[PDB]
DNA sequence: CTTCAGCAGCACGTAGGGGAGAATTGG
RNA sequence: CUUGCUCGGUUCGCCGAGACUCCCCUACGUGCUGCUGAAG
DNA sequence: CCAATTC
């Protein structure tokens, strides 16, 4: 499932100090710097509503107003996992070591040599972890949260959106687009590439196809033509679509990134 | 004024941990 | 094939050819940098 | 109709 990339044209603010991030990444700092024996004490992380508010109470890990199961499931399924990694590695690198370690014992038989000393186990603490892992910034979007078309929520069509240029070499002269005429025998004219900075040499806004994913008083409008853009080179649909059948083809479940200020999609199995 | 010594990164690889739903059932 | 990214052409009007499995983290590498200790 | 529940 490859991911289908799009911008964000507007926001209501960015996507840190938000809700779900804030309280995320409360959540992230505590499960990483466990001890082993703190991770199977503190961690009693179940897929309800009262155990989340148990769990939340006992790790004393704070809320600013989100409670949202659906949102603070996979939050809480993240940091365990990726607490989890940095022992899994650890057990794997000595495991490594000891898949050899049993090899090299086996040419003990062939070699009738004294054996060789047993080999050393990393231990991935010598109670806090060696590698406390930083928080991961990226947005988990859940069902409640999924992307809708953006029909006034605070211009947009679920009619069948434009196809887009449809005249290029009928512009009038003088207008934005007219193929030269030396020249006159899909990028519009505003594409940065056509006009970037090189060793020889709101129009967006008024042409987009505005989606919008919601998280409470929160929402993010992403450029569809960015979604757009990704059936049209693979093979999948026609110029025939609209707002409400191109989130169709992709996951409910789309991510977010508050750095590059991009947010990001996916296939669905089909 | 040269060998190397071992930490760090502006920048680079690899190498290895984590992640990328959605259909029901309550109030 | 409406946005966005890389690299080219031009009369600067936009034109030509492409990429698209990405993201997060820990850490370890190469010149570079720095801090030191050997030999005249 | 919108959060909590399921695998």
């Amino acid at each position: 499932c490859p991911p289908a990339k799009v911008n964000i044209l507007a926001q209501s603010r960015p996507l840190s100090e938000w809700p779900i991030n804030l309280v995320s990444k409360g959540v992230q700092e505590y499960v990483y710097g466990l001890t082993a024996a703190e991770r199977e004490a503190n961690g009693d992380f179940g897929t309800s509503r009262k155990s989340l508010d148990r769990w939340f109470a006992r790790t004393g890990v704070p809320t600013h107003g989100y409670t949202t199961v659906q949102g603070l499931n996979l939050i809480l399924r993240h940091t365990f996992n990726r607490y989890d990694g940095v022992i899994k590695k650890v057990e794997t690198r000595n495991e490594k070591r000891r898949s050899k370690a049993t090899r090299i014992n086996v040419s003990r038989e062939a070699d009738g040599l004294p054996p060789i000393e047993a080999e050393p186990e990393e231990t991935a603490f010598g109670g806090k972890l060696k590698e406390r892992p930083g928080i991961n910034p990226s947005i988990y979007c859940y069902q409640q949260v999924s992307p809708v078309p953006y029909n006034p929520h605070p211009s947009g069509v679920g009619a069948p959106l434009p196809l887009g240029t449809p005249n290029r070499l009928s512009i009038p002269k003088g207008q934005p687009g007219y193929v030269p005429e030396w020249q006159r025998p899909i990028r519009k004219w505003y594409a940065r590439a056509n006009w970037r900075r090189k060793p020889g040499r709101e129009a967006a806004l008024k042409e987009a196809i505005p989606i919008i994913v919601t998280i409470g008083k929160d929402w993010i409008v992403m450029d569809a033509r960015g979604l757009l853009r990704a059936v049209y080179w693979r093979g999948i649909a026609k110029p025939g679509l609209s707002l409400k059948e191109l989130l169709g083809f992709f996951s409910g479940d789309p991510v977010l990134d508050p750095k590059r200020g991009i947010a990001t999609f996916t296939f669905k199995l089909g």
